């Protein structure tokens, strides 16, 4: 029951300062173009201890699989070979990427009838705001 909140299809509803953490992230300019468009569903789903999250859009489709605190290899829609962990601090879902000598955190939670995404690289931050689908 863990991640019972987060469970479903959403839709993405807004996005802010996505294309600067893109650039912090080292996207280059056709895919920052082409990702920013888009407006991808989020499936979040678990069977027993192995959360999955889908991301179905007309960009790209990804699907991680994992256990809460469990290291795993994970390509982002980028294009990027990272390696992610995944916990629960408080009631929010904290993903962390490494891969060449960076890191990512990619914080998801619930808020009101939302799930909020918030995305830090370095000093810069973006929030993507999604709704029950
Ligand atoms: O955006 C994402 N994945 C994702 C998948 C497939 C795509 F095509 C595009 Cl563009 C994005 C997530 C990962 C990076 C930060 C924001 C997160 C989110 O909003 O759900």
């Amino acid at each position: 029951h863990m991640c019972d909140a987060f469970v479903g299809t959403w839709k993405l509803v807004s996005s802010e300062n996505f294309d600067d953490y893109m650039k912090e992230v080292g996207v280059g300019f056709a895919t920052r173009k082409v990702a920013g468009m888009a407006k991808p569903n989020m499936i979040i789903s678990v069977n027993g201890d192995v959360i999955t999250i889908k991301s179905e859009s007309t960009f790209k489709n990804t699907e991680i699989s994992f256990i809460l605190g469990q290291e795993f290899d994970e390509v982002t829609a980028d294009d990027r070979k990272v390696k992610s962990t995944i916990t629960l601090d408080g009631g929010v879902l904290v993903h962390v990427q490494k891969w060449d000598g960076k890191s990512t955190t990619i914080k998801r939670k619930r808020e009101d009838d939302k799930l909020v995404v918030e995305c830090v690289m370095k000093g810069v931050t973006s929030t993507r705001v999604y709704e029950r689908a």
